[PDB]
RNA sequence: GGCCUGUGUGCAGGUGGUGCAUGGCUGUCGUCAGCUCGUGUCGUGAGAUGUUGGGUUAAGUCCCGCAACGAGCGCAACCCUUGU
């Protein structure tokens, strides 16, 4: 099940890798073919993949866990940011701290001191 | 009991040695700005990051990005004097 056209996805043009330049070789199995020095991730796959992320998240909402919304370019910022926001969810897009979870002791201090 | 004159007794007395056993105190590097730690992370491991690089400063002063995030000792200032 998704909520995403393929019309739309074609339009979004979110089917493009990067140049031939610099590739992952890891990516072989999901790009489909080149085409002027640049990639094309297999749709179908992109959709599977979706899919099961889709019922993962779902689950994760059905018992009730928190999720952190985590991207730092420069271009998704405010994008991730509004949503976030939106949504009511922690985030962050400015630039990633180190260890903020797994050394939770330090940066819970910081929280009190904020 | 306070006292001192004599016999003692335990005992006082030593600028006598030993600053390569020591306390405390002190000179210097140098009033030079650098010096450590918690958590985490890289390696396995000595360890490293953090403290780096660009910019700036009298200074680890501050900003920028970074497996670094913070904390401590330093520095600045809080003392005195001088100048209205
Ligand atoms: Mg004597
Ligand atoms: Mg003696
Ligand atoms: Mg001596
Ligand atoms: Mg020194
Ligand atoms: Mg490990
Ligand atoms: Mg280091
Ligand atoms: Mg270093
Ligand atoms: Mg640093
Ligand atoms: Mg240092
Ligand atoms: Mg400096
Ligand atoms: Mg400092
Ligand atoms: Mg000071």
């Amino acid at each position: 099940m998704a909520v995403v056209t393929m019309k739309q996805l074609l339009d979004s043009g979110a089917h493009f890798g990067h140049q031939t330049r610099r590739w992952n070789p890891k990516m072989k199995r999901f790009i489909f073919t080149d085409r002027n020095g640049i990639y094309i991730i297999d749709l179908q796959q992109t959709l599977t993949y979706i899919d099961k992320a889709y019922e993962f998240v779902k689950e994760t909402v059905a018992h009730g866990g928190t999720v952190l919304f985590v991207g730092t370019k420069k271009q998704a910022q405010e994008s991730i940011a509004e949503e976030a926001t939106r949504v009511g969810m922690p985030y962050v897009n400015q630039r990633w701290l180190g260890g903020m979870l797994t050394n939770f002791s330090t940066v819970h201090k910081r929280l009190q001191r904020l």
